DNA sequence: AGGTTAC
């Protein structure tokens, strides 16, 4: 559903017609006014102007997935004359909408005008630690919208967060990625994730491309990670290969959807390196042979990998790996029970 | 004089 509403340039929500971030990049000599719906990569709060018509302006960078992770995003100021009306945001990552956006050169860089007419609508950074990124907003320029525009909203906030975070929580990292074959009570999948680009027929170690998530209650880790992959401007020419390095191997729900996305991609390889053997002792062992035999490549991660995601996915803050006793004896077992589930 | 001010 979200794929193709950003690739036409123009997408609709509620009532409202939107303009992509990176279709708003480029210009036209006269001035079109649009709406915008993004991510707040970076702003500056409301002075006062000390040139011109001395208005109140706000700065801000709105990014959205037609933009690739490390873009910053589209300029624009925001102009008042009261200017205790505009927007009141606390930090980089909450959702912004904003209502008729004048786009003009400003010395060959697109820069964003706001009308005087200009309503907008925030939202609370929701993948942040706080509740309270959201601060009550002022009155005469705040927009009332609803539960559509809030999937959407949360939507870009998720895609968002799930580029610019790659730090782990270290307590949290020892207790889900315990490799012990049967444990109580992990509940959630944690899937840390490389991409490798293919460049001199090696691929490109790429540390700055990686990241790793976690599942809600009750979609999957899985699920949530096929979803960020198509907005990655992946080079349809280049081959990709991923390897992501869950805590569960995936169900048997989530491997067809894993193995679906091998038939979707015809420049995606997918490699899954996992710590315990998720066995619900129904069709999970099928759904390892499905993905399989789909082409995508499954192995249990050893001291190798589990150096490499303490170096990489957490926030060590210096503290070196720790192993914990049968590390090794466990991914033995595993691997003996992963080569008897492919045979079957 | 809609795009100066912000830059
Ligand atoms: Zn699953």
């Amino acid at each position: 559903q979200l794929n193709e509403l950003l690739n036409a340039g123009e997408y609709k929500i509620g009532e409202l017609t939107f303009q992509s971030i990176r279709s708003s990049q480029e210009l036209q000599k006269k001035n079109t006014i649009v709406n915008l719906f993004g991510i707040v990569k970076d702003f500056t709060p409301s002075r006062q102007s000390l040139h011109g018509t001395k208005d109140w302006v706000t700065t801000v960078y709105l990014w959205d997935p037609t933009c690739d992770t490390s873009s910053i995003g589209l300029q624009i100021h925001l102009f008042s004359k009261q200017g205790n009306d505009l927007p009141v945001i606390k930090q980089v990552g909450q959702p912004l909408l904003l209502h008729q956006i004048t786009l003009r050169s400003y010395r060959d860089r697109t820069q964003g005008l706001s009308k005087d007419q200009f309503r907008y609508a925030l939202w609370p950074d929701f993948s942040s630690n706080s509740k309270d990124t959201l601060c009550p907003q002022p009155m005469p320029r705040l927009m009332k919208t609803g539960d559509k525009e809030e999937q959407f909203a949360l939507l870009l906030n998720k895609i968002w967060d799930e580029q610019t975070n790659h730090s782990m929580d270290p307590p949290t990292f020892t207790f889900n990625f315990n490799n012990e074959p049967w444990v109580r009570g992990r509940h959630e999948t944690y899937l840390c994730y490389e991409v490798e680009r293919m460049h001199n027929d090696t691929w490109v170690k790429l540390n700055q491309r990686r990241g790793f998530l976690a599942n809600q209650a009750p979609r999957h880790a899985e699920l949530c990670f096929l979803d960020v992959i198509p907005f990655w401007k992946l080079d349809l020419d280049q081959d990709y290969r991923v390897t992501c390095f869950t805590s569960w191997s995936p169900c048997f729900s989530c491997a067809q959807e894993m193995a679906k996305f091998i038939s979707k991609n015809k420049h995606v390889s997918l490699c899954i390196k996992t710590a315990r053997i998720y066995d619900d002792q129904g069709r999970a062992q099928e759904g390892l042979r499905t993905l399989a035999e789909a082409g995508a490549k499954i192995s249990i991660m050893t001291y190798s990998e589990f150096k490499h995601c303490w170096d990489t996915f957490v926030d060590h803050q210096g503290a070196p790996f720790q192993p914990w006793d049968g590390l090794d004896e466990h991914s033995q077992d595993l691997s003996g029970r992963l080569r008897a589930i492919l045979q079957n």
